[PDB]
């Protein structure tokens, strides 16, 4: 009932062109790591060793299960990762059969580890049953999809597995052999809804029977939602996929009664406006990052064990909030909407 | 928006008999790791100096919100520890006001400042509201408190307040003023009621109003409960509480449909036997604890994809488990009923 510890060994090498294919058939799934040259001083030499070891452990933990972890450096092996694709610094790349998988989450060997797991399930997970149904709704926090099929040998049901490869693990798509949950999805045969996060009501890929290219795009198309959380396992693709520059960004504690309540008011005014192609929240919970919390109550100057919502300025990491005199000084929906428009017609802005 | 890296500055040190009176005065909460001697090798040196990394990340972390962090030699410093009540080799004693609270979990920066970040906060939620409730409601994965009282002046609140103190921050304390909550709470002015984590019924002290040492010493008889989830919080806390040297585990991914299925068999059964004293099960939600998942799956010969349950010699780490041919050969509440019976009448025990 302990956590392993590092061993010693030497699992994690600089992958080249003179061994990059040898590392590929060594291992089931590789995961290498896209970064920068280290640079020479003393800091960085040390800051990268232990990011090294960090692969190390991960590489301990997985090496019974196929996983293998590489490191790339972006200026000595820059003709490698032009051939296998690797192009954002401090990205691990996972290869799984014939797909690509970026990971831009944090960097540590819990969360990479969780990471490779799902990495290593099967990309549909089947509903059959009342209490599978229910697992299936109680999902909100991620887009997900749905889909009735006659049976696993169906085309169109090997066409949605295949779709589904693209997105491993980030988007759960599930499906159902089974008319009684087809019919309380209200899902037609060959049928797939699209639950956008936090949404009650899906939408309908049109023109079905749906291939892959039909999924695909539709799922790119809907990749953003209204409303979307931040994890650790994908916190800097989020934070990095800005709207002009600017993130509103939600603080709300899901398990405290005062976070509830504001959650839930965030959520109702997602849901009315959830076709605003401008609009895009993204809800932190405090206590997915504890090492963070100070730093945010710092530089944000607001008070994190209440609600807090703001416009945040990724630049200069420049903000403006909510005027909340404390935890029960929380806005209706109305106040919010109308918040949330200062901010989309500059109303409310970090440049004043 | 990026995790805090270590600056260097020596906030952790030793605490001795010299010093020891003047670091409880630098700090308003302060932390102390009870720790045996390091060994004089370099592996246990090694070990020794990232243990204390860990604190100085913390303490960096949390220096500005009036928390310090020190470590005690259980051999050199033995009669400081004594005087302090430092007993129990790895844990952190963790001194706010009147109280001392034992942290006995998982050893990490992170893990650490969340705790933390939880003992500062104050013991007692107030419910006020429909939404508020429903945000009691929803909690089970631990045990909790709910009273009713005239206000925040009442006697009777004051010796509640008093009483959370003392199991602050694990078991949470509510509390209400609001006569239409209590309605439908059932509580009377100045009743408690007790609900046991992953039970719907509640119990209600006897004998109210209850003073603060009723509260406690009910609270000490409860505590243990039918059913308890492995947190890293508490991990090891809960698996050093052995009964006769034998846990009932049982595996189950909350998210997953076949997890939730037999995670509400889990809950059934076990709120059907919760007055059984001699039954204690552990939920082990593999997904928070991604780094020990293949080292659980080697020792005990099983799937963690799939829902498991079994019984674990904790001296040898010996084990057996229900067979189940795969994820959708779940067993029903009268199955796994009789196969606990099994456990404790000892038809089933891993010296077999
Ligand atoms: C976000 O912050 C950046 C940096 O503070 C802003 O950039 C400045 O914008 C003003 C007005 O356009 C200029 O006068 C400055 O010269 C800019 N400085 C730099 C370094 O570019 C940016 O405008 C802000 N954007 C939003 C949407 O708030
Ligand atoms: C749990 O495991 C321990 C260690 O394997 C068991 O201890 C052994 O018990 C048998 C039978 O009582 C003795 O013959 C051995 O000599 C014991 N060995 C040691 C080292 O003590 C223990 O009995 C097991 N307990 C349960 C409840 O399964
Ligand atoms: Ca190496
Ligand atoms: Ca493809
Ligand atoms: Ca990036
Ligand atoms: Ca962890
Ligand atoms: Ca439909
Ligand atoms: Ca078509
Ligand atoms: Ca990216
Ligand atoms: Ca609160
Ligand atoms: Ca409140
Ligand atoms: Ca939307
Ligand atoms: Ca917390
Ligand atoms: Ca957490
Ligand atoms: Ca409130
Ligand atoms: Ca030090
Ligand atoms: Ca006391
Ligand atoms: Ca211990
Ligand atoms: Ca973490
Ligand atoms: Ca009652
Ligand atoms: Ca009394
Ligand atoms: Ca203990
Ligand atoms: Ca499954
Ligand atoms: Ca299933
Ligand atoms: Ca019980
Ligand atoms: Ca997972
Ligand atoms: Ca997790
Ligand atoms: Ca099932």
């Amino acid at each position: 009932l302990d956590f392993p510890e590092y061993d010693g060994v030497d699992r994690v090498v600089n992958v080249n062109a003179k061994n990059y294919k040898n590392v590929f058939k060594k291992y089931e799934v590789l995961a290498l790591l896209y970064h920068e040259p280290p640079e020479d001083d003393k800091a960085s030499q040390r800051q990268f060793e232990m990011d090294e070891l960090i692969l190390e452990l991960a590489a301990q933990v997985l090496e019974d299960k196929g996983v293998g972890f590489g490191m790339v450096d972006s200026e000595k092996d820059a003709a490698v990762a032009k051939k296998l694709g690797l192009t954002e610094e401090d990205s691990v790349y996972v290869f799984k059969g014939d797909e690509v998988i970026e990971y831009d989450g944090e960097f540590s060997a819990d969360t990479l580890v969780e990471f490779l797991l799902d990495v290593l399930e099967d990309p549909v997970e089947l509903i059959e049953g009342e209490r599978e149904l229910q697992a299936f709704e109680n999902i909100e926090d991620d887009n997900k999809l749905i889909g009735y099929f006659k049976n696993k040998d169906s085309e169109h049901y090997k066409a949605y597995e295949d779709a589904a490869e693209e997105f491993h693990p980030y988007i759960p798509f599930f499906a159902t052999f089974d008319s009684k949950v087809a019919k309380k999805l209200t899902l037609k045969l060959n049928e797939i809804d699209f639950y956008e996060a936090f949404m009650e009501e899906p939408v309908t890929i049109p023109d079905k029977p749906n291939s892959e290219e039909e999924i695909v795009s539709f799922v790119e198309a809907h990749k953003r939602s209204t409303l979307r959380k931040l994890k650790p396992e994908s916190m800097y693709e989020t934070w990095e996929d800005d709207l002009d520059g600017i993130h509103i960004v939600a603080f709300a504690e899901e398990t405290d009664p005062d976070g509830y309540e504001f959650l839930e008011t965030l959520k109702a005014v997602a849901q009315d406006n959830t076709d605003n192609p401008d609009l895009s929240i993204i809800w932190i919970d405090p206590d997915d990052f504890p090492l963070l919390v100070p730093y945010w109550e710092k530089t944000f100057n607001i008070d994190l064990s209440a609600p807090q919502i703001g416009v945040v300025n990724v630049t200069d990491a420049d903000s403006v909030w909510m005027e909340m005199d404390d935890e029960e000084d929380l806005p209706s929906a109305e106040e919010l909407e109308d918040w949330l428009e200062d901010v989309l017609e500059g109303e409310i802005n970090t440049e004043d």
